[PDB]
């Protein structure tokens, strides 16, 4: 079911030059702006230690690193985790989630945008464990590129492990984002996407919506042009949403100039 041995560290102070690099665990955080203003507590006040892994592997902290290997720094506080973060992955992940989920510094969207990837890594290696050894939750599945398939209902026992005090997601966030992942990733990917964050809530109120008129698939099926601002905006959304507009949401199954027909007549 779920195998969990406690995570053991030791904290050491290291060389600055000692702690070696993996592209997969920088690249997961995704990149704010935090990195600059950040600077202003390295100048003026080490606090928050490293994290890296036993053979020295960093596994969070790869920017405030960076910086101080800019800021003359010889010595490095690290918190010294007894795994191999090669060996075994999982446990590094879900460090990396333990300590960017519930950082304030960080947007809903930027954290379920992790808390997927998240999500995916952890459901792959699990799923390999299966292969060495309510209802329409379980109905429904999804292949990841790597083959691995999964319901949503295996996906949210995996969001509620990761956050079991649901310190970073509320419950019915998580089963709103099982469902979405699940069931309709294009989608999903508006909320955790930088350049729209659309609120996940809004998505789960589309979502809903357009399966209550039976057109998911022809909304899904569109093309980005009509389909991105429809969802992005809230223009666009209130069609999709307001029974006041059916008769135009069929009408272009445009946007923009659809959209004109929405501000235009918005003044009464």
């Amino acid at each position: 079911g779920s195998h969990m041995t406690e995570l053991t560290y030791t904290e050491e102070v290291v060389s600055i030059e000692k702690l070696k690099e993996d592209d997969e665990f920088k690249t997961l955080v995704p990149s704010n702006n935090s990195r600059e203003d950040l600077e202003k507590s390295l100048r003026e006040k080490q606090i928050f230690p490293l994290i890296a892994d036993r053979d020295y592997v960093l596994i969070d902290g790869y920017t405030r690193l960076d910086i101080m290997k800019k800021l003359g720094f010889k010595e490095v506080k690290i918190l010294k985790y007894d795994f191999d973060s090669q060996q075994e992955r999982d446990k590094a992940y879900e460090l990396i989630w333990t300590f960017n989920g519930v950082r304030r510094q960080l947007n809903k969207n930027e954290r379920l945008a992790l808390f997927q990837k998240i999500a995916d890594r952890i459901a792959k290696i699990q799923a390999s464990k299966n292969k060495t050894e309510q209802i329409e939750e379980n109905e429904e599945f999804v292949t990841l590129d790597d083959g691995t398939t999964i319901s949503a209902l295996e996906y949210e026992r995996i969001l509620k492990e990761l956050d079991k005090e649901n310190k970073a997601l509320s419950e019915s966030d998580k089963r709103k984002m099982a469902i979405l992942r699940i069931n309709t990733p294009w989608l999903l990917k508006y909320v955790t996407d930088q350049k729209y964050k659309v609120p996940l809530d809004q998505a789960f109120r589309i979502y809903t919506r357009v399966k209550d008129l039976g057109i998911l698939d022809k909304l899904k099926d569109l093309a980005p042009a009509l389909r991105d601002p429809l969802i992005t905006t809230r223009e666009g959304r209130k069609i999709i949403l307001n029974d006041e507009y059916r008769d135009l949401l069929e009408k272009i199954i445009t946007t923009e100039r659809a959209i004109s027909v929405k501000q235009k007549e918005a003044l009464k």
